């Protein structure tokens, strides 16, 4: 483990996802409320995913070697099979918190899909030029969901009770931030231009899931948009 | 690239699933019917998803090298991710239209992936005789997706309006027709018997895919069928 | 084939989940209530599903070596792939005969998707301390389940139709004693301790698939729970 200058941003990573899940968890136990019910399901297994996912990139499963540039080059892939699982998941909270219809929840979820999978066979990858090429193609599906969830949720958000009107621009705000930031980490780290060193890279994208994962999550469930209006 | 002569058939079907992609986007840009956005939004995810497949394939990125009859044989990989998600949405489209049940939609996914699935093994086995057990079981379960959308849909297709029976029809007879030819290509390709080489097979995927997908699309959401009834 | 001697129960599970399947597919031919169909369906791809996997792991495709403890281990992993869709099927079947909220079900597919895809990662691993750091996740995991089961089922069903109660009382009883049991052969079979020889692990799988997947579905397909209440 420790042969890997990185290990330390891992174990972190670890230990933040395994402490946000058992925070959700035990505050997700006294909750009837069968709206309230799902928003703290889908919250709870996006850290309870990722901790997984981390777990095996500090005890070495999740990295493998990719010959490109005349190097093998240490990529770590379980960040794929995380975000490919928590980044729809994650969607799926903004969408039912503004009611949206099937349709755009499909469409969210398969350019989603789109994103997450072009930009693991960019980092697989052996010739050097067609990793960008993928880099390309993701970060537009990317841009995709942004505008959705600008031009299409927004808009239906100020037709909707006022708490889950601001509750959900704040969630999107923080949404369209820090998501924006990981193609640029990719494009600078290892897996592109190779600017940053992967030890760097790897704190990064900690802060990066920590906030995008726990952060979010700790908004989301402290507001009483989750809960129906009762009396 | 052009190292392989079926690089021409790979390089237009892209071109012809990208282009595909667009034109549904934008036409479907000025549609505000809910139901109308569900037909749009899968129908528009069918070419999105062929198109990042026959470039993978394009580049290199989807083909491997599986021994059997003494032989390294190319395998086009790529083809069976593409299906694995494609397939389950096109008769998504079609069960939508007539308003199928879910226990009936869930039987049709589940054995389509069946069938998908089986195809994959088959294509990957090395002991030559196993392929065609493969082979058969994959096509076992294409009988019973057209086994149901004779005999289960087209039944619940007359109750409905007449604009949905009719292109619902068109669409079954269609899909009935060019889903029937894959299992035969692959029978007589370099996956099964190698009657018909490589570069051959792959014009033919090529016409069919693009017809199943492109051509399938633009009879589907130039109809009234996928618009409520309104005034 | 024929040179591992646990061939004989893979031939023998292959054989009565193929059996299974067409049991429960001629059964479900006379069925038009849409409440039975939805049971029917998902109960009769559970055996489907498993009759391939048992079929490859038959044929020698779905069987890897490992390496850990300074030897080549034999690791079968079609059996994940197998669970991965068989496991959330069956708790379906569960969830809906209670008339289970989304929330619920979510938590129970979404921890389910945990317990195996952490045993799939055990199971390959090649540092042998750190396949029980896995296994024991798994574990919880499945204790999350045991507990949803016992602590939010239960008192669903009491408040149900009395044939919908005791239907699901007894598969209830029957999911929690023969799920518990996998963990236990896991631990003790050629995937952990090594204690008990690959032949013998074999014939244990066995017979808890065919006895959780064919002797589950006889006994819902057989209930009345599975009609609506009608005249
Ligand atoms: C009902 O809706 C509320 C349940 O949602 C919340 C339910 C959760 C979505 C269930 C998923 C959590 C499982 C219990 C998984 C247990 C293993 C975890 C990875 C444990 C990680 C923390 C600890 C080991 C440090
Ligand atoms: C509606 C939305 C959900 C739609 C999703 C959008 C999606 C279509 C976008 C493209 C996804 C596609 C690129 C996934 C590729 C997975 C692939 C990286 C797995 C590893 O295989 C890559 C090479 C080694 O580098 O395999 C070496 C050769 C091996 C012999 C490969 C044989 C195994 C194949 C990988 C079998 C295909 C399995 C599916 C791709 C599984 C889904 C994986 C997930 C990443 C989508
Ligand atoms: C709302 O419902 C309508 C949206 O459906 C339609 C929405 C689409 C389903 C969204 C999926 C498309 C994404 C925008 C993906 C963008 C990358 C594409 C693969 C681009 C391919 C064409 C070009 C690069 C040649
Ligand atoms: C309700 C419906 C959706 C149900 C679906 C029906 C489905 C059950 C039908 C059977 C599907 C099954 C054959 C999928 C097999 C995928 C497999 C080809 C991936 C590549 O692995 C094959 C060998 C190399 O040749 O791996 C070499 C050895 C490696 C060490 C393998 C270890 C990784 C395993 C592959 C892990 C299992 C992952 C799942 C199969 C992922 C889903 C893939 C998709 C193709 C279904
Ligand atoms: C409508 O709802 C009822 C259909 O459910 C039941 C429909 C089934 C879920 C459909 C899935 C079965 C497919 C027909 C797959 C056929 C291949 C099977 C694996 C055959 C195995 C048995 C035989 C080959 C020994
Ligand atoms: C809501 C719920 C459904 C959530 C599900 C919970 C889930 C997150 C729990 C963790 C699942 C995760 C461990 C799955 C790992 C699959 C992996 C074993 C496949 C084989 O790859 C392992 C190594 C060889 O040993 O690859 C060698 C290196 C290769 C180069 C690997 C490159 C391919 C990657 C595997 C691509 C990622 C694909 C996804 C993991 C596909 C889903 C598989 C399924 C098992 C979940
Ligand atoms: C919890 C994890 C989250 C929210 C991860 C989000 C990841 C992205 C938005 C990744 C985007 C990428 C691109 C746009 C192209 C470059 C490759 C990716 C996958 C890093
Ligand atoms: C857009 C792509 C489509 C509609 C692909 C359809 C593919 C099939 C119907 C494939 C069927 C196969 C069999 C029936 C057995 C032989 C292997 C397959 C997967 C080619
Ligand atoms: C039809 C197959 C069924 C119902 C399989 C169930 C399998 C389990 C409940 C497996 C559980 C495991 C653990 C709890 C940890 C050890 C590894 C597993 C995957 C065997
Ligand atoms: C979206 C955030 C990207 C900003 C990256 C900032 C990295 C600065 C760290 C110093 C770079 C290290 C180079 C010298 C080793
Ligand atoms: C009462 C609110 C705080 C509860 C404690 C939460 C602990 C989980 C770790 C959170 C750290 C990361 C927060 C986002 C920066
Ligand atoms: C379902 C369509 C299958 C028909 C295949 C026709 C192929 C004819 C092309 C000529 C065969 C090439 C053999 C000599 C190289
Ligand atoms: C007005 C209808 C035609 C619009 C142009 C569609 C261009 C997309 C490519 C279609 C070519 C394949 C059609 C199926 C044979
Ligand atoms: C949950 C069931 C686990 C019980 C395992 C019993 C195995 C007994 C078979 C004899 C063990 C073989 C060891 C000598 C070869
Ligand atoms: C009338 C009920 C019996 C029908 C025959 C079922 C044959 C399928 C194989 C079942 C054997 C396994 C049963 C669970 C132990
Ligand atoms: C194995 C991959 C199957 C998933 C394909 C994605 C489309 C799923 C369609 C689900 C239809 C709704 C069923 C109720
Ligand atoms: C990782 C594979 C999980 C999917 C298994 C297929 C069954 C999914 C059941 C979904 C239940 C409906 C949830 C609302
Ligand atoms: C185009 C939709 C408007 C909202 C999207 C904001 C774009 C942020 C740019 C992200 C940069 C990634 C390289
Ligand atoms: C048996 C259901 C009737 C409709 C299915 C038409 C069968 C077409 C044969 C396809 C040939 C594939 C080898
Ligand atoms: C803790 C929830 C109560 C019901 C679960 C029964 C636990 C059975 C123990 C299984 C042993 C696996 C190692
Ligand atoms: C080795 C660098 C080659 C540059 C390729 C950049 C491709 C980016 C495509 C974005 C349209
Ligand atoms: C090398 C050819 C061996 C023939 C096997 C055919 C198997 C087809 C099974 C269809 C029932
Ligand atoms: C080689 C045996 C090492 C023992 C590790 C046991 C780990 C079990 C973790 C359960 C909390
Ligand atoms: C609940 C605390 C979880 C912390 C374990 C993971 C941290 C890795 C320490 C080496
Ligand atoms: C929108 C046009 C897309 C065409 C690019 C793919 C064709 C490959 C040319 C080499
Ligand atoms: C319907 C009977 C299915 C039996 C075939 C699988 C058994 C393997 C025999 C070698
Ligand atoms: C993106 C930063 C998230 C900050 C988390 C703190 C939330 C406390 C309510
Ligand atoms: C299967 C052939 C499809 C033909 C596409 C043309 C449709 C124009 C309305
Ligand atoms: C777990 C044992 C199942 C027994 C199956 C027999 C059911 C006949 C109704
Ligand atoms: C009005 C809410 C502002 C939220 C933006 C937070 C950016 C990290
Ligand atoms: C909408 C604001 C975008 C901020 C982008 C930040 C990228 C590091
Ligand atoms: C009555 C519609 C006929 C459609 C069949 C088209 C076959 C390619
Ligand atoms: C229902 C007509 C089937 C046509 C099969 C064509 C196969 C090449
Ligand atoms: C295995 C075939 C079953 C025969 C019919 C059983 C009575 C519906
Ligand atoms: C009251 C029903 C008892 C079912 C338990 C069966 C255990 C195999
Ligand atoms: C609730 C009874 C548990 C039985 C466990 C059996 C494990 C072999």
């Amino acid at each position: 483990i420790t042969g890997r200058p990185e290990w330390i941003w891992l174990a972190l990573g670890t230990a933040l996802m395994g402490l946000g899940t058992l925070y959700f968890l035990v505050k997700g136990m006294g909750v009837s409320d069968p709206d309230a019910k799902k928003f703290y399901a889908i919250t709870t297994l996006v850290p309870a995913i990722a901790f997984t996912m981390y777990l095996s990139m500090l005890l070495g499963y999740g990295l493998t070697m990719v010959p490109f540039g005349g190097e093998q080059n240490p990529i770590y892939w379980a960040r794929y099979a995380d975000w490919l699982f928590t980044t729809p998941l994650l969607l799926l909270d903004l969408a039912l918190l503004v009611d949206a219809d099937q349709g755009t929840i499909l469409a969210l979820v398969g350019a989603d899909g789109i994103m997450i999978g072009t930009g693991l066979v960019g980092a697989l990858t052996k010739v050097y030029s067609y990793r960008f090429v993928w880099w390309a193609i993701s970060t537009a599906a990317m841009l995709y969901i942004l505008y959705v969830l600008f031009f299409g949720f927004t808009s239906k958000a100020e037709s909707m009770r006022p708490e889950v009107a601001s509750t959900f621009k704040v969630l999107r705000n923080v949404t369209v931030v820090l998501w924006s930031a990981y193609p640029v980490v990719w494009l600078i780290g290892s897996e592109g231009a190779g600017i940053v060193p992967l030890n760097i890279e790897t704190l990064l994208f900690m802060v990066l899931d920590v906030s995008a994962k726990v952060g979010f999550g700790l908004i989301l469930l402290r507001s009483r948009a989750i809960f129906g209006e009762a009396e």
